[PDB]
RNA sequence: UCUUGGAUUUAUUGAAGACUAACUACUGCGAAAGCAUUUGCCAAGGACGUUUUCAUUAAUCAAGAACGAAAGUUAGGGGAU
RNA sequence: UCUUGGUGGUAGUAGCAAAUAUUCAAAUGAGAACUUUGAAGACUGAAGUGGGGAAAGGUUCCACGUCAACAGCAGUUGGACGUGGGUUAGUCGAUCCUAAGAGAUGGGGAAGCUCCGUUUCAAAGGCCUGAUUUUAUGCAGGCCACCAUCGAAAGGGAAUCCGGUUAAGAUUCCGGAACCUGGAUAUGGAUUCUUCACGGUAACGUAACUGAAUGUGGAGACGUCGGCGCGAGCCCUGGGAGGAGUUAUCUUUUCUUCUUAACAGCUUAUCACCCCGGAAUUGGUUUAUCCGGAGAUGGGGUCUUAUGGCUGGAAGAGGCCAGCACCUUUGCUGGCUCCGGUGCGCUUGUGACGGCCCGUGAAAAUCCACAGGAAGGAAUAGUUUUCAUGCCAGGUCGUACUGAUAACCGCAGCAGGUCUCCAAGGUGAACAGCCUCUAGUUGAUAGAAUAAUGUAGAUAAGGGAAGUCGGCAAAAUAGAUCCGUAACUUCGGGAUAAGGAUUGGCUCUAAGGGUCGGGUACGAUCAACUUAGAACUGGUACGGACAAGGGGAAUCUGACUGUCUAAUUAAAACAUAGCAUUGCGAUGGUCAGAAAGUGAUGUUGACGCAAUGUGAUUUCUGCCCAGUGCUCUGAAUGUCAAAGUGAAGAAAUUCAACCAAGCGCGGGUAAACGGCGGGAGUAACUAUGACUCUCUUAAGGUAGCCAAAUGCCUCGUCAUCUAAUUAGUGACGCGCAUGAAUGGAUUAACGAGAUUCCCACUGUCCCUAUCUACAUCUAGCGAAACCACAGCCAAGGGAACGGGCUUGGCAGAAUCAGCGGGGAAAGAAGACCCUGUUGAGCUUGACUCUAGUUUGACAUUGUGAAGAGACAUAGUUUCUUUACUUAUUCAAUGAAGCGGAGCUGGAAUUCAUUUUCCACGUUCUAGCAUUCAAGGUCCCAUUCGGGGCUGAUCCGGGUUGAAGACAUUGUCAGGUGGGGAGUUUGGCUGGGGCGGCACAUCUGUUAAACGAUAACGCAGAUGUCCUAAGGGGGGCUCAUGGAGAACAGAAAUCUCCAGUAGAACAAAAGGGUAAAAGCCCCCUUGAUUUUGAUUUUCAGUGUGAAUACAAACCAUGAAAGUGUGGCCUAUCGAUCCUUUAGUCCCUCGGAAUUUGAGGCUAGAGGUGCCAGAAAAGUUACCACAGGGAUAACUGGCUUGUGGCAGUCAAGCGUUCAUAGCGACAUUGCUUUUUGAUUCUUCGAUGUCGGCUCUUCCUAUCAUACCGAAGCAGAAUUCGGUAAGCGUUGGAUUGUUCACCCACUAAUAGGGAACGUGAGCUGGGUUUAGACCGUCGUGAGACAGGUUAGUUUUACCCUACUGAUGAAUGUUACCGCAAUAGUAAUUGAACUUAGUACGAGAGGAACAGUUCAUUCGGAUAAUUGGUUUUUGCGGCUGUCUGAUCAGG
């Protein structure tokens, strides 16, 4: 009869993300006239490390088109992007790794990253390290582009949505064992409080639906309805199937 | 098993992965395992030709090594048949 | 267990015993263990008992006075009491900045208190003018797109040091010497006739050397570890100049002073850079291996100033001395304060590097620089107050003291707790331990004595775990050097494996450095601690104190490191990496919030977030989709609500069709929950069963593993381990009840985990003893628990265990030290068990709901179409989709470039027309891009400048995109919803639970001849059945037997005789019944209506059932009569509500009519727990009220059962009942078995076993004396008197019990609250933690297995053991002995004697002597043990200068 650990996560007190050492939000440049009609040249100044993020972050300086000053945009660095490299962003930009282009102005089978779902949301898709979006189709009439997502999902998005050529740098990061609890400790120390995880079968019945009993066991099906309520969704929620991928 | 929620079949436009038919032979190349679409680059090789050059530098080889179909193993990718 | 207050006994008692320790004198004082001073002795031993601070405290600081209380003794003293005094800042902090975060406003939400939100969807804003007289400077232009505020006395940050000074303040006061900020402001220098400096190739330099808007950059501003290098301070050390110590002796000796701050000038560096140069024969180079044609080495330079040097500060200060003054005011005068060295030293700062990360290790205020070029200034002068000097100011608050064995929190002056800085010498690896210096303390109630029992520390012959649940506790080992080092292994380890040597002192030796250099065959000099070797030496000692691993062989278990139940469980539990599954592509997943223009993940995006399971590596993860869950564009006339539609109705309304999701149907899914069988026949063995068959399955337990922490039986069987093993290990496996990510098997390493064995080692034990330090007595001080009254027993009875009562024993003041038998001692209204119509935690398919979610409808909600959209010259909305935007919604931005038209070029082949299109100034490069923009063109009224226009196309003022009448939101409707809420979870009962129903009933009996009568008494029965099995009438007689008839018999039909019921009557059993109540036939509905009376249950209520009538109407028979269900005794049901029948009756209250409703009378629908709630579990996490009305353990009664006896004598005993036995029977005893009971205790009598220790019984095992024998001897067997005296050591098990190895004279049985826990122990059981197996959906259960789990108090009374003692004239000595206690026990050998006896085989006893066992009482000559004799000697470290002598 006690509020369980996943229900306490939404109150956001000790389960907030640890955001002191992060460099800022990584976004694309704002979709302005220069990117909508031509291109703009920025410069990679630093490739830095973002805390909690597996991917390195490029700091790219553009000239402000309407005032005399410099705008520093924070990009997710694509693999091969180097300091001092010019980055071109706009409809008329070229097919180079690091360049920011609308997806309608881009051929088929092109690998892109930091892809807007809607034109002007400044980067939504394929942002984690090593991830990319394949362009798998164009529907020029009532402009739409079919893309393939890193989960394998096909998705039709707008041709005016912008992506960045290349894959996200930092790939292969989950290819290393952590080997030890301290490396997971320092990994999650700058993400958020979600580790270590006590199992619900190891708790009392007051703490979890899986809690209690004279042996640690579940006792009802771990598969939970989508139409179940908070406190009940502790297991394999709305599972179409279970078990190993074996035919 | 699929099928009036139109299967199978027909047309058009795609995507993906493998494979490289027919030509293909008592034909070729490679130390062998092997190697068959095109083009480019890169290093190599046999045979022939030579009134070039060096002049026994060679033959086979315990130990030692490189390569070694398929299946299989480990970890990613890919996953059409 | 009343409330408040007061007071006792206990009681002058328990105690005032941790932190090594005090002592002598004098002074003061009434009074000194405790105050002060001297002296001595000690300690903290620089991670301090020292010197300061942070929090907290708040005057405790300091002085004077003073002791009533407080300082658990004292007090003259005090952190006490009384009275005062004391905290000084431009520089130290706060103040300021931001951090995680807090929070106004605008705005939205909320009935509201208030919530959200923090730049959001706001008309959110104040700053310089280039420097002056129409200016309190503004009524001039011009710029900034930022957005409250709070938030750190440890982060960031402007600037102060030294010396002196108080009773108490100081980086704050004084003296000297600085520095910073803000302001004003001149002078000197610099700069200008080339207006805004000059030099250097350059890196860069300098005393300056204009510089607005705007932009850019830097600093602020950053992890951790390692070695290296440098600096500071400390340490060590040499010379010299002073002072003190020692000086029988030695010691150019031992100690001590010898200092230089902030700030300032000049210099000084790793790194970095620049110039020249052009490198392979590759060079330079770090402890660490990096660097060089992207220019090395080398040769010149430049720079930062960490840091150091010199100087100023500044010797005048500070220190050490000397001499003279010696109530001198109070000093005066003089001297010296100097020169080195050393280093893996210690601490700290710092540099350049290296390593680590799926971790890459704050922000802001603030300050500076650069870019730019607005603007302004060159001749008796302007600019810079970034050069120097000069002038003024710097507020407010804090500031004392402690920072703890006495200033803080813990009830207190409490052995607890509470953050940090500094940091001497030696030993030594060391910030260990030990000793010492500076500094600090010597505080803690004392004195005397040295009993028991303690606590703390020890030692121990011989044995060496025999102790115990268990090696618990202790001992053993230990540093370093050298040697040696197994299995196994994840190849990293294991590992200090195991084991073995050496070690002191002294005197030497050999190695290992730094400075030192060359001709256009050569060594002075300086310093250090490491290693190796050798001789000599000694009571063979030597890591000499201190400090300091026990090891090995295995098993179970969890990989490891880690975390955890604060205050009983540190684990095998949790976590972990690894593995796997699930959801989710954002108008989304998961989760918040009452709502919201609201949130967490999210400064996020599938290599991610979220939910789970399993738990490293290795190896594997089998089969099952029936169940349940989950899921699926899955089937769309199965079910279906609200709205809506249709019919009928006067209408309310009723009926009908349609009817979304969900459920139903079908599919998928087990690393979802889970589950994974029996029997028979079979091989040329007997069982065994590759195979086969049906029985049900969804599949039938696979690979593996196993009496496992999982196996009941079970201590399973075999082997091994031992003398002996319920232990361990290895096997075996029809496995109560093993098994595969509810993970199976393995596994190196690891473990304060559990277990077995072995070596070492030991007081664990045999078997105890001794020693040291800290109860007793005293002076002082002085509680508490508890207490009906009290305190000697035995027996009886008694609420079945008395201190009191009864009958006996008896019994003499006052006591002290012990002690644990009793006070069913104390501590707590029993946590176990039960009850209560008392709860709570938790679960679920309980009952009833509910947040949320999902689906529909209506509203928001407008504008068009197509319209297989309505009902056959016929319709804007109607069972399908897409068009519009302006509502709504989402999103972004400094609301910047949207939409539509506008020059050319052409692969439009200008078809004389943009039916018609595309391109809108930027892609080698880490530069730069700003001043309403230069240009061009026009006007000013011209003023050294200004204004237009174009450059830069017009027009629409839709910021831009998405989405769209769908989302959203509101209301209602259906579904889902242990997420959450509330509640329930009957009773009786030889305790409760399970079972049963003895809960409403009927027959017989129990039941004791009226009636009534109990038990979970006995044997049974009821919840029905019947249109006849009811009613009436009539005829007949049944069961059974005998005697006869073709098939035909024991049984088929027919005939006769007998037949009192032996048959039948629906169903139990009892009663009843013969021209019937049975059987068969005929006619029927009296099984009807009305409403009373009565009987039985009983209260003389109800209900059920029955009796007899009365009023009718009927049936039947000729009739009398009978019939108001069943031949009689059982066969059943309130109120409320619904429904039907009856009158056509009452009411709808302003009057009606008609529907509808309500009513009156009679039934039905149902309460079986049957006088009638609507109802699942669990609790070992538990709670409360109680209960001895009631279980678990003692006692009591009983004695089936257990144990022990007797009588009788069939029969056994070669013949022979009774030597010894003894069947079939039968009579007893006991209370050490287990039942039976529930009398005592539930405001608690401590629950198993062992250890220890005493006594008692006798039903006698041994020993003594005897009787009997199928007693020749020997050895046995039976029995008597007898409890005097003994009755053991071990292996396994927690055990009791058992079983085995031994030894013995024998290893008898019992009791004493199943003797004995304020005697212990805690292995077991029986709290809370954890694992397994089975069970359960689950929470959870299991007299199943396993592991871990706080054992309190005596000082009171008695009892006991010891010890005093008043009174008897006093005192003293010597005695007596009533009474009480009593103590010795058992064996062997020799001789008897190889004798008696015996055919032999074998083989005694008494007497005698010698010893021994167990017990007891002493004792210490000897032997051993003990050592504070601190007696003598030795040894380590340190200290007293050495020695001697010591601490
Ligand atoms: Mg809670
Ligand atoms: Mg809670
Ligand atoms: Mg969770
Ligand atoms: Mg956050
Ligand atoms: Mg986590
Ligand atoms: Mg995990
Ligand atoms: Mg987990
Ligand atoms: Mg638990
Ligand atoms: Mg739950
Ligand atoms: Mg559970
Ligand atoms: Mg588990
Ligand atoms: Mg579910
Ligand atoms: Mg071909
Ligand atoms: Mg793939
Ligand atoms: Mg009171
Ligand atoms: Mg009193
Ligand atoms: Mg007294
Ligand atoms: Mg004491
Ligand atoms: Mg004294
Ligand atoms: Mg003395
Ligand atoms: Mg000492
Ligand atoms: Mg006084
Ligand atoms: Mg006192
Ligand atoms: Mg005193
Ligand atoms: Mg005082
Ligand atoms: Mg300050
Ligand atoms: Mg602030
Ligand atoms: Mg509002
Ligand atoms: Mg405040
Ligand atoms: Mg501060
Ligand atoms: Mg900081
Ligand atoms: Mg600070
Ligand atoms: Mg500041
Ligand atoms: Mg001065
Ligand atoms: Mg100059
Ligand atoms: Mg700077
Ligand atoms: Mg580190
Ligand atoms: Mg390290
Ligand atoms: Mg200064
Ligand atoms: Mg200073
Ligand atoms: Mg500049
Ligand atoms: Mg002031
Ligand atoms: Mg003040
Ligand atoms: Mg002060
Ligand atoms: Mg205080
Ligand atoms: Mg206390
Ligand atoms: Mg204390
Ligand atoms: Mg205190
Ligand atoms: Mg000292
Ligand atoms: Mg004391
Ligand atoms: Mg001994
Ligand atoms: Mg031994
Ligand atoms: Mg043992
Ligand atoms: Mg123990
Ligand atoms: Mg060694
Ligand atoms: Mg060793
Ligand atoms: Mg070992
Ligand atoms: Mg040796
Ligand atoms: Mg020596
Ligand atoms: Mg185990
Ligand atoms: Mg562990
Ligand atoms: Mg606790
Ligand atoms: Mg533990
Ligand atoms: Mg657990
Ligand atoms: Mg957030
Ligand atoms: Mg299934
Ligand atoms: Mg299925
Ligand atoms: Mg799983
Ligand atoms: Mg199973
Ligand atoms: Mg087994
Ligand atoms: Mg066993
Ligand atoms: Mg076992
Ligand atoms: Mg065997
Ligand atoms: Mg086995
Ligand atoms: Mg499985
Ligand atoms: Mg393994
Ligand atoms: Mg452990
Ligand atoms: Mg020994
Ligand atoms: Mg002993
Ligand atoms: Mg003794
Ligand atoms: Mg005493
Ligand atoms: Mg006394
Ligand atoms: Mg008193
Ligand atoms: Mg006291
Ligand atoms: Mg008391
Ligand atoms: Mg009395
Ligand atoms: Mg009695
Ligand atoms: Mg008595
Ligand atoms: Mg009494
Ligand atoms: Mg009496
Ligand atoms: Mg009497
Ligand atoms: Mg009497
Ligand atoms: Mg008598
Ligand atoms: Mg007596
Ligand atoms: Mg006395
Ligand atoms: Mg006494
Ligand atoms: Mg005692
Ligand atoms: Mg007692
Ligand atoms: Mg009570
Ligand atoms: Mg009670
Ligand atoms: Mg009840
Ligand atoms: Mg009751
Ligand atoms: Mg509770
Ligand atoms: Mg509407
Ligand atoms: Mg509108
Ligand atoms: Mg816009
Ligand atoms: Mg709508
Ligand atoms: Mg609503
Ligand atoms: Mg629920
Ligand atoms: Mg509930
Ligand atoms: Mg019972
Ligand atoms: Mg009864
Ligand atoms: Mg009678
Ligand atoms: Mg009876
Ligand atoms: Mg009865
Ligand atoms: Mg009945
Ligand atoms: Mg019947
Ligand atoms: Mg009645
Ligand atoms: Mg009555
Ligand atoms: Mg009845
Ligand atoms: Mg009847
Ligand atoms: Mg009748
Ligand atoms: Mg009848
Ligand atoms: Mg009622
Ligand atoms: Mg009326
Ligand atoms: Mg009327
Ligand atoms: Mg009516
Ligand atoms: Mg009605
Ligand atoms: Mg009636
Ligand atoms: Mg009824
Ligand atoms: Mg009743
Ligand atoms: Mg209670
Ligand atoms: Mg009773
Ligand atoms: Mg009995
Ligand atoms: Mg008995
Ligand atoms: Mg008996
Ligand atoms: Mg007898
Ligand atoms: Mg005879
Ligand atoms: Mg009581
Ligand atoms: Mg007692
Ligand atoms: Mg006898
Ligand atoms: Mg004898
Ligand atoms: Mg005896
Ligand atoms: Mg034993
Ligand atoms: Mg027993
Ligand atoms: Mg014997
Ligand atoms: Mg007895
Ligand atoms: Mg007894
Ligand atoms: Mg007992
Ligand atoms: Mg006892
Ligand atoms: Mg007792
Ligand atoms: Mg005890
Ligand atoms: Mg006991
Ligand atoms: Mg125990
Ligand atoms: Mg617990
Ligand atoms: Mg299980
Ligand atoms: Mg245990
Ligand atoms: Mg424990
Ligand atoms: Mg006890
Ligand atoms: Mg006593
Ligand atoms: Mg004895
Ligand atoms: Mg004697
Ligand atoms: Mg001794």
């Amino acid at each position: 009869g006690r509020v369980i650990r996943n229900q306490r996560k939404g109150a956001g007190s000790i389960f907030t993300s640890h955001t002191r050492l992060r460099q800022g939000a990584a976004k694309l440049r704002t979709l302005d006239y220069a990117e909508r009609h031509g291109y703009i040249r920025g410069i990679v100044k630093q490739i830095v490390h973002d805390s909690g993020r597996g991917a390195p972050l490029a700091k790219v300086v553009f000239r402000d088109p309407y005032k005399y000053r410099l705008r520093e945009e924070i990009f997710i660095a694509n693999e091969g992007v180097h300091t001092g490299q010019f980055i071109y962003a706009g409809k008329k930009a070229s097919l180079n790794v690091g360049n920011v282009l609308p997806l309608g102005s881009v051929p088929e089978g092109t690998i892109v990253s930091n892809v807007e779902e809607k034109p002007g949301d400044r980067g939504a898709l394929a942002r984690a390290s090593g991830n990319y979006v394949i362009i798998i189709g164009h529907n020029p009439d009532e402009n739409k582009t079919r893309v393939r997502l890193p989960s394998g999902a096909k998705k039709v998005i707008s041709s005016d949505a912008r992506g960045v050529i290349g894959v996200i740098a930092g790939g292969g990061r989950v290819d290393k064992p952590l080997l030890k609890a301290g490396r997971a400790f320092h990994k999650y120390r700058l993400k958020r409080n979600s580790w270590p995880k006590t199992r619900g079968v190891a708790m009392n019945p007051v703490d979890h639906p899986h809690g209690g009993g004279n042996h640690q066991h579940i006792g009802k099906a771990s598969t939970i309805s989508r139409g179940a309520v908070s406190g009940q969704k502790a297991g394999l929620i709305a599972a179409r199937r279970t078990g190993l991928l074996r035919g």
